[PDB]
């Protein structure tokens, strides 16, 4: 299963890192017109958040060699011009942030990609969250898909379990969210979203979250019943969901823990984790899960009204999910 | 007004700063055995968060002189030993953190203080939120009172306006909270609350909030119906309350804004503010309000289930309320 | 004295703010094609580092009105097309960062600007530091000038005084420098300067400084005798120079203090300041000086070998110098 | 070689971590009266800077079990009372910060420790830097020794090499230094050093460095010829030395690189490293070296005047050096 990456950014590079833990999946090609070959090596090798790459790297014969595997590197702006088929790239991760519609992402099909995975929500491409709705993937009616957002991959598995066991009548969520590449170091222009221009390191910044719309798609039963927002805050990675909902079936906090824990050991294993330790955000740097339920941080007001808390490494967990989605799609 | 301050910490220094903008009140004495006179002047003239003092400062003949007013300074460990009476301190602000029950706070009365205001919640002393339960002050029964906490002073005025009009059935809140002096620069010991020992600048840290208990005392109609939690995040000041409640009477967000905006203009003026701009947390550094409702940031899921957002300068807003309370306590 | 601003960025906006403390200077026009009129008001009104604007602002009849003064606003990309003469703009501050050569900056002369000030070093335009070489400004031969860089405006006045009184045989400097708009929030592409792409908030980052080349231009006698570098560190503003030099004339630290202090009270007044207080970087947020000598932080190894320390608000001090340079140029 | 640790702080815990990579050394006992047994496990297991511990941990029968090795845990305030001999602890790392003199540290000898290593400079105990002066350790008349400071372990090996090959006539250094446990989250009291009280995350803070005095002890030939200072800046770990010196023997930058590189591969291997990559501070999180020379960051003004740059993980490198010093002392 041969993979191409468009945009060698935070997500692109960490998809690359994650792919090395999946023996079936092999990245064969990467495209980024703002990062030439030798610079790709540097950016892959040193990471401020996740530390130095532990394997080997080399630039050789115009190719990026990672753990002995040669990777083709391109510097093209128009994704329709990337020669994926020539490089062997069946599946393409679209992770630039700027080709999120089906029309735009479909450009990778012109270069001979079979399937495109948009590493972000889409206005029209079908969205998926591993552990929640991947069964609805139709191989041969869908070609361009989305892996939703990081917040959607945290919220959806938790929401599924709470809804399946107890029924969410209504709910609202907040993510306390790490700053990202779209934000600014000091107050600068962000013409569409004014607050997102304000210095990331100085500010708690209210913002939209992709999970607000996406959660209703990935779990149809919850559309109109569950939405939310984000505050961008000054940590470079790791985020946390704060889900407040009224329940249909009255319950206790102990039973909530029991079902979530059991899901973490069985059907959602690898996606949903469970902890009872006294954790903070830096404890999830380079965690591979989509959602880590924090038992101690939750609050139960009464039998039908609760606040649940779940951590996610917004970079690393999501990147591992992109790879799981590829492997799941390839087994058809 | 005449006021004495015990403890020249964050709240003590900024109550002193706020007192100079209130012409009713004048601080005449300060006690702290861990800050000598020249160091008190330094600590008062320079502030990393609120900037340099804009008046004049001087040390002269053993007094600290701020805009020409001499202030006597003591270095006493036992509050019973502070001679408030021999400097004319009618109202004493207890802002050390270690004299929070009425028995210990009462020690200032034994040194000629007539009324004592604890700048923190108390287990037994009556708590007050300006603009919520301030008239429940009884100038015949209560010689030591508490001004609750910053987060309480932000949540209580927003809760009152929403409850009085739309009756809050159930509600849960989060405050995204600036780190404080009780936190650590790097991972260090915090034997009672493990999460609070972890590096403040590196971490989003779940924690308890003083408003969880206090809000039920300052608004008894809301006791068993409203609680919440905090997340400590890496900003040095300014916090934001995230309140999600189900309502009794259905409404629209534009009607939510209507009642908040004109409660802002009438009975809660100076305490609850209202804005429609695209603000971020540093826009409230040195703001004087208890609670600034963020119109654009709120979310309405359905006519009876809503998420409200309100900012507060946890240092400066609370300090102006301590002084506003001294005036309200006086004046009878 | 009527001023136009090209690029409403950190420096452009703070030049605007600073101009309001100079009653002779009036900004009549601003050009930025990435910030429309209503957004200009927002970005001017709120500042994460320098706090809210204290005067009045309004958008009216397609103009930005600041303290009652209407300002014409343009959204043109090619500076040759900005109609400065129509707006009354005699002097134009070129503060976009992309028109730093004489040829490019000269475009504002079409559009009938009389003089252009490049808010950054130039490869060929003559550079100036107020208090150091402004006498060399020839108003009949130089229509495009540069105000050097922030670090050059800190280092040059100090260096002048030390060189004039003691002789710098050789010297090297470091600036511990706030991060700027050119840096990234998380590790991203910075193709020419790889270290500058690494997350600004996580990293101490070695970098070039404009003072390395510029100081030899503004003080010819020191060319080849004085250079240096920078470390970008995680504060949003305020920087500090660490100047290490061997001296020709042997001296003592007390005499160094005396000459610097005297210069701060006389010939370099307003540009070079002198303090003996126990200051830190946040104490200079919104300071107007080019260079604040820190007496206590210095070290004298022996009579001819010293380390001097000088603070600067890299945003605000430099912005005030741009305005002083305009006023100085206008008085011809 | 059996080791006891007094004070389970940053250095104590990371000495513990480092000891696990040294097969000869086994920590058998730990004392800290402010961190009980179960809390020790928590604090060891999660670390905001260095990530989760990768081995196993357990509390059993009143002992801390790390990778199957049981560790005796004590909660005693007076080091004279710790029964090291009972636990088998030959060598004791004194890492509390408060028993740094020979008289005080000698208290561990009463409990049956053979040797004490003070994890900090001492006014009178002999100081050592591995790779520089460990030959001067006399296992005949030296039971209490010091491993100097982190900055001294960075500076001394570099200085040795430059002095040995070229001669340092005179020099001054700066360390741009991570904030530490002694600093404050927000502006608080620090009565002896007023700047160290100012909020660590908001400020670049001038400070003293232990290397200023210590370097003259560990390299007698350089006493009076080399001193310096620090700026504390907002990163949680990793620091960097900026060494400016005049040389006796004229040289070129290429030859400086060649000697440092050669030293890094031979006599100073493991202590002094050499890189030519475009590194930043986060690239050295959990690096084990005392000093990593940054070839690209250096500047040569002229053949006898240079600025050299060397990184160090102030926590982890120093901790590994404490263990190397133990193993070196145990051989004898
Ligand atoms: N990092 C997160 O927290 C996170 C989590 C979930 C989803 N996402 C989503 O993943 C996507 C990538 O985000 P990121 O954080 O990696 O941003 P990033 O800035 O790190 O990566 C974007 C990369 O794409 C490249 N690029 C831009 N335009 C291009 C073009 N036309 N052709 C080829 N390459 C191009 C850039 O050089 C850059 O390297 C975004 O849509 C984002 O919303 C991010
Ligand atoms: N800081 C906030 O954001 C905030 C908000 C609301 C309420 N409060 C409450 O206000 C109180 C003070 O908080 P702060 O932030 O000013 O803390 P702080 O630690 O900055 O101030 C405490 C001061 O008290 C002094 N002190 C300690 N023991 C003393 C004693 N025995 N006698 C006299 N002085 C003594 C200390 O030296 C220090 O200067 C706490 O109870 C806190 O919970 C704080
Ligand atoms: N901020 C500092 O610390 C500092 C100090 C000294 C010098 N400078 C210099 O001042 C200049 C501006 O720096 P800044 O910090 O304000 O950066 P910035 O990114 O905040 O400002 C640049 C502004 O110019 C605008 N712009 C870009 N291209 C344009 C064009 N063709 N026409 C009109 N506007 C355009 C952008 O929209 C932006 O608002 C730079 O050259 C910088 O080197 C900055
Ligand atoms: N972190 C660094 O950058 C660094 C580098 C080199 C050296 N050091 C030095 O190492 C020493 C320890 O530093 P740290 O970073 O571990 O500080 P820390 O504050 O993290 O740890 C100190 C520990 O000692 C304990 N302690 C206090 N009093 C005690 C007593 N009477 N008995 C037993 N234990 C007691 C504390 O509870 C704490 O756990 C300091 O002297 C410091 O100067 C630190």
């Amino acid at each position: 299963v041969k993979v191409g990456i468009n945009g060698f950014g935070r997500i692109g590079r960490l998809v690359m890192r994650a792919s090395l833990e999946h023996p079936e999946v092999q990245v064969v090609a990467v495209n980024d017109p703002f990062i030439d070959l030798e610079y790709m090596e540097y950016m892959f090798k040193y990471d401020s958040t996740h530390g130095r790459f532990k394997g080997t790297t080399e630039v050789k014969d115009g190719k990026l060699v990672i753990n002995g595997n040669p990777i083709s590197v391109y510097a093209l702006k128009d994704p329709a011009a990337i020669p994926w088929k020539e490089a062997g790239a069946d599946f393409v991760v679209e992770s630039t942030g700027v080709f999120t519609t089906t029309e735009k992402a479909s450009a990778h099909l012109h270069g001979g990609a079979k399937k495109v995975i948009i590493s972000a929500p889409s206005a029209d491409a079908p969205m998926f969250v591993m552990g929640v709705n991947e069964k609805t993937y139709d191989a041969a009616t869908m070609n361009v898909v989305s892996n939703a957002s990081c917040t959607t991959n945290c919220l959806a598995p938790l929401a599924k379990v709470i809804n399946d066991n107890f029924g969410i009548e209504e709910g609202l969520m907040t993510t306390i969210h790490a700053y990202t590449a779209t934000q600014k170091t000091v107050d600068g222009p962000s013409g569409k979203k004014w607050r997102d221009g304000r210095g990331a390191n100085q500010n708690v910044i209210p913002a939209t979250t992709g999970a607000a719309k996406a959660v209703g798609k990935v779990i149809p039963e919850l559309n109109g019943k569950l939405t939310g927002m984000a505050f961008r805050v000054p940590v470079p990675d790791v985020s946390v969901v704060d889900l407040t909902c009224r329940l249909k079936k009255p319950t206790s906090y102990e039973e909530i823990k029991k079902v979530v824990k059991k899901a973490s050991e069985t059907d959602l294993k690898g996606f949903l984790a469970y902890t009872e330790d006294q954790v903070v955000s830096s404890d999830f740097i380079s965690d591979t899960h989509s959602s880590v339920f924090d038992a101690l941080a939750g609050i139960q007001l009464n039998p039908t009204f609760v606040k649940l808390v779940s951590w996610y490494d917004n970079e690393y967990g999501y990147s591992h999910r992109v790879v799981d989605l590829i492997e799941y799609m390839a087994t058809k």
